[PDB]
Order: structure tokens, then sequence, then C-alpha cells
């Protein structure tokens, strides 16, 4: 009996985003004891609510939600005696909860989640026993949690995530018998979570993240069956995660990223079937992996970067067929790559650096259908890089560098149809680069540099989309190609510390937006064409510790600095001609 539909030669034009006390008022002057659900929620409303809305005695549903409402909570609302659910979530309503929400006894359900409140959480709630959901979340609330609320049976949900919160969090909660959801995190919460809640059998849903709590981490909770969601991330919890934690069969999302726990993972993880996502990210755990965390059937997400596990990756992680995302950077990890973690082609992001990695390349990552970035940098894999990389159809993103790679790099990489990113840098190819290097339709950023490369760097035709190139520390013969003109979008240029020997090729001029050029250290000769002197985007043009003749050009040269040669002939710069 909302929007205005029941009447109630009289206006039920609900919208143009008129503001109100009067819009309606009149929506409420229709004295109506017909009226039992009142739903003016998003219609982009101002203003306060009027007094006279006491008359719709006979109201069961009010929903505000969305609008734009402000000052206090209004107290007449409180005298809608058969209000059972009440909604005005996402408003701006400020100060202080007023008291009497008590007469509201048959209250089901009260969300006022984002809002502008502040002061105490309302000690009168507490007296509704009726109540099942409860959201004071998103507002500027603050003091401690009543414990008085932990005498709210019937309650099945209550959020106060993202207020101001703060104290111990109160063990009475643990009295909510048929509490299944409970998000309090983002507050500023400290001590212990209490003994206590082990107690809420029914919880499916336990957050309290990115608040200040701290201490070990209470073995009871095992006791909580039926959890599905276990959020402890970006706290301060110290010692180690408990083994009773494995007794959380319907455990589905775990996350205790960014605290201080330390041990190992306890190998009754394996034994949680249902877990989805597993994330101990930045922690000071240890130990190794559990093999069979890698059989868990449903796992599609792991996360356990920023740690120091040892030991090997489990053979035979992926063959459940739905692992999607794996980072496990900045760790100890050794072994090889599992051939197995793209089974079923759902693999995406496989970040692995800053490990201890050996062996080669698993040849069955060339056929990850699914790849998407590949970041395993830092590591001490061996061998060739297996051909096949250029058959993957959305592979962007791929750092082999600082690796111990051999003889050829792979000439797929040229023909990887989105590759934007591909470094190779530090890595002991000792051959050419693929000669059709430079025709990868989309590569930003290519940076074999110290990779002992060697041979001719290969003729720049179509240089589409190359931006930035680090060919530096190698052993390239040979002269820089002439045809560098191709190459429109380039920005950085790092070809130094090479042999190369000829001219500069004077098409570098052509570039409309080359700023960084470092030829330095090679075997260059002839002029700095004086065409160089006209640029407007040349900032650094290091050509140092070469054979280089003739004066260093004017016009945009002339405020370079002079370190940038170190070749017997110049100008003003430094010494006259
Ligand atoms: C209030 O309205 C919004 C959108 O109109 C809806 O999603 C929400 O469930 C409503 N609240 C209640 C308690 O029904
Ligand atoms: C992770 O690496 C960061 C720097 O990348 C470092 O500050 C931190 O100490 C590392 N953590 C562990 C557990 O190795
Ligand atoms: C991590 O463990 C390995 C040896 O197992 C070694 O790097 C060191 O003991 C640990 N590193 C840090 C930073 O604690
Ligand atoms: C390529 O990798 C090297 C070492 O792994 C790193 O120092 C360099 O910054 C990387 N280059 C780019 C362009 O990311
Ligand atoms: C340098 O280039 C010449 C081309 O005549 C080639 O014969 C020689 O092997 C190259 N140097 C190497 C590969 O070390």
């Amino acid at each position: 009996l909302s929007l205005k539909t029941s009447l109630s030669k009289v206006p039920v034009n609900g919208q143009n985003d008129a503001v109100w006390c009067s819009w309606s008022g009149v929506v409420c002057d229709n004295v109506t004891a017909q009226v039992i659900s009142l739903d003016l929620s998003h219609r982009n409303l101002s203003g306060r609510i009027p007094i006279q809305i006491r008359y719709l005695s006979s109201l069961l549903y009010l929903n505000l939600s969305g609008n734009s409402l402000e000052g206090s909570f209004p107290t007449s609302i409180f005298d809608l005696t058969k209000l059972t659910t009440l909604d005005i979530s996402r408003n701006s309503f400020d100060s202080s909860f007023p008291p009497g929400i008590s007469k509201l006894k048959f209250l089901k359900v009260f969300n006022a989640f984002s809002n502008n409140f502040e002061g105490l959480l309302p000690s009168d709630v507490s007296r509704l026993r009726f109540l099942e959901e409860l959201n004071f979340g998103g507002s500027y609330f603050e003091g401690e949690i009543p414990a008085a609320y932990g005498g709210l049976q019937r309650l099945k949900f209550i959020h106060l995530a993202g207020n101001v919160l703060g104290g111990k969090l109160p063990p009475r909660l643990g009295l909510l018998t048929e509490l299944q959801h409970m998000e309090i995190g983002y507050n500023h919460f400290n001590g212990n979570i209490p003994s206590e809640f082990a107690l809420l059998s029914n919880l499916k849903y336990f957050d309290v993240s990115n608040c200040s709590l701290s201490g070990s981490l209470p073995q009871e909770l095992g006791n909580l069956s039926n959890l599905e969601t276990l959020f402890l991330f970006q706290n301060g919890f110290t010692g180690e995660i408990p083994e009773s934690y494995s007794n959380l069969k319907s455990l589905k999302l775990l996350d205790f990223s960014s605290n201080q726990l330390s041990g190992s993972i306890p190998s009754g993880f394996s034994t949680l079937k249902n877990l989805t996502w597993l994330s101990l990210i930045s922690n000071n755990l240890s130990g190794e992996v559990p093999e069979g965390i890698g059989e868990l059937p449903e796992l599609t997400t792991l996360f356990l970067w920023n740690n120091n596990f040892t030991g090997v990756l489990p053979h035979k992680l992926g063959s459940n067929g739905k692992l999607e995302t794996m980072d496990v950077s900045n760790n100890s990890f050794t072994g090889t790559i599992p051939s197995s973690l793209c089974h079923g082609n759902k693999l995406y992001k496989l970040i692995l650096f800053s490990n201890m990695f050996e062996g080669e390349l698993p040849k069955s990552l060339t056929r990850c259908e699914s790849l998407w970035r590949f970041r395993s940098q830092n590591n001490r894999l061996n061998g060739t890089i297996p051909i096949g990389f250029g058959s993957l159809r959305n592979l962007t993103f791929v750092d082999l560098s600082n690796n111990r790679f051999t003889d050829q790099i792979p000439a797929d990489f040229a023909t990887a149809p989105v590759l934007q990113y591909l470094n190779l840098s530090t890595n002991f190819f000792h051959r050419k680069l693929p000669e059709n290097i430079w025709k990868a339709p989309n590569l930003q950023i290519f940076s074999a540099s110290f990779s002992n490369l060697i041979g001719e760097i290969p003729n720049y035709v179509g240089c589409k989309s190359f931006y930035r190139i680090e060919l530096q520390g190698n052993s390239l013969n040979g002269t820089i190609p002439w045809d560098i003109g191709h190459c429109e979008k380039l920005l950085c240029l790092n070809l130094s510390q090479n042999h190369l020997n000829g001219i500069i090729p004077w098409e570098i001029s052509t570039l409309p937006s080359i700023a960084d050029v470092d030829l330095s250290h090679n075997l260059l000769t002839g002029t700095i064409p004086s065409d160089f002197g006209s640029s407007k985007t040349i900032t650094t043009f290091n050509v140092s510790y070469n054979q280089l003749i003739g004066p260093i050009p004017s016009g945009s040269f002339a405020h370079l600095n002079p370190s940038f040669f170190s070749s017997n002939e110049g100008l003003c710069g430094d010494l006259v001609g």
C-alpha cells in the first residue's frame, strides 16, 4: 500500500526530485488507517520527517533508504507501534540516536546502515526481543558495544562495521543463540576475541577485520561449525593458527592477512574440503605448506605472499581444475613448479616471484589458455623458456627476469596477441634476439637487459606499441638499425653497455615523443645529428663513453647534462671547437 497506489482529484505523482516535508506531509494528511506499507526509497528526497507521520498508526513496513534525509532521527517514528521493519539506511541522519525505540516492540528488522550518527550506540535496542536484523554500520558511532545487546535472542544478523567503536568485545555477545551473521569490523576494538563466541553455534559469517584486536587466536572457535566466512585480517593477532580450526567443515572463505601470526599452516586445513579462498598474506608464517592443500576440491584462490614458507609447493596443486588466482610471492619456496596448476583452464593470475623455485618452466604452462598475468622474476628457474606462450590469447603480462634461463628466447613471444609487458632481464641466454620481436602487435614494455644477448639488433619494422625498451648490458654487436623511427610511441630507450658501432640513427630525431635515450658505453662513431637539437621531448641523452665526433647540437641540447658526453670532441657545453 505504498508508492501512492491506493489513494488512501488528489496527486499520487511520486517523482520530480522534490525536497520534502510537504511533498508528502500530504501523504500523511490522508488520515488513513488503510496504509500498511510506505516505501519512499530512492526518490532523491531531502528534508525532515514531519511530526504528523505518527497518524500512520497501522504502518508495518517503512523504507526511507537511499535518500538525503537529514537532521536528528525523528522521534515521531517511534509512535508507529505496529512497525515490524524499519529501513533508514543510506541517509544523512546525524547527532546521537535518541532513546525510545522500545515502543516498537514488534520490530524485527532495523537497518540504519550508512548514516551520520555519532555518540553511543543506543542501549535502548536491547529491549526489542523480537528483533532479528540489526544494522548500525557505516556511521560515526563511538564507545563500546553495550553488553546488553547480547540479550537480543531471535537476533540473527548484526552489522556495526565502519564506525569509530572501540574497547573490548563484550563476551556476553556469545549468548546470541541464533546469530548467523556478525559483521563488526572496521572499528577500533582492542583486546582478544572472547572465548564465549564459541557458543554461537548458528554463526555462518564472522568478520571483525581492520580493527585493533590482539592476542592469540582463541582455540575454542574451532567449535564454530556452520561457519562459512572467517575474516580476521588487518588486526594484530599473534601466536599460531589453532589446529582446532580444522574442524570448521563449512568454511568457504578464510582471511588472516595482515596480522602477526607465526608457526605453520596446520595440516588439518587439508580436511576443510569446502575452502574456496585461503588468504594468509603478510604474516610471519613459516614451515611447509601441507601437501593436502593441493587436493582441496574447491580451492580457487590461494594467497600466501609475504611470509617465510619453506619447502616444496604441493605436487597436485591445481588438479581440482578450479584454481583461478595464486600468489605466493616473497617466500622461500623451493622445488619445481607443479604442472597441474592450470588444469581446467581457470588460472588467470599466477604470481610466484621472489622465491627459490628451481627447474624448468613446466611446458603445461604454455597450454594454460586462461593465463593473463604471469610474474615469476627472482627465482632459480633453468633451461630453455618453453615455446607456446604466444598461442595464449589473453596473456598480457610476463616477468621471467632474474632467473637462470638459457639458450634461445622463444620466438612465439613476438606473436603473442595481447602481450603488453615482457621483461626477461638478467638471464644468461647467449643467443640472438628473435628476429621479429619488434613486430609484436601489442607490447609496451620490453626489457631483456643484462641477459647475455648477442648479435645484431633486428630491424625496427612495425614497432607499433613499444614505449619502453631496455637492452642494456649485453654483447649486441653491429649497428643500431636506421629505421628506429617506426617506433612512434617510444619514450625510453636504453642500449647502453653493448658493442654497438657505427652511427647514431638519424631517424631518432623523427620520433614524436622520445624522452630518455641511453647509448652510453658503446663503440659509436660520427656526429650527433644537429637535428636532435630541435627536439622538444628529449630529456636525457646519455651517449658518453663512445667514439663520437663533431659539435654537440644546440637548441634544446644546450640545457642537457654535460656528463652525457665523454668522447673526444665537443662544443661550448664543454670545451670550445
Ligand atoms: C528498502 O529498499 C531497498 C531498495 O528499494 C531494498 O533493497 C531493501 O531491501 C529495502 N529494505 C527492506 C528492509 O525491505
Ligand atoms: C615481504 O617483502 C617485503 C618487501 O617486498 C618486506 O618488507 C617484508 O619483510 C617481506 N616479508 C616476509 C615475511 O618475507
Ligand atoms: C626464512 O627461512 C629461511 C630458511 O628456512 C631463511 O631465509 C631465514 O631463516 C628466514 N628469513 C627471514 C627473513 O626470516
Ligand atoms: C625488469 O626486471 C629487472 C630485474 O628483474 C628490473 O630491475 C627492471 O626494473 C624490470 N624492468 C621493467 C621495465 O619492469
Ligand atoms: C658479431 O657480428 C658478426 C657479423 O659479421 C658475427 O660474425 C659475429 O659472430 C658476431 N659476434 C658474436 C656473435 O659474438
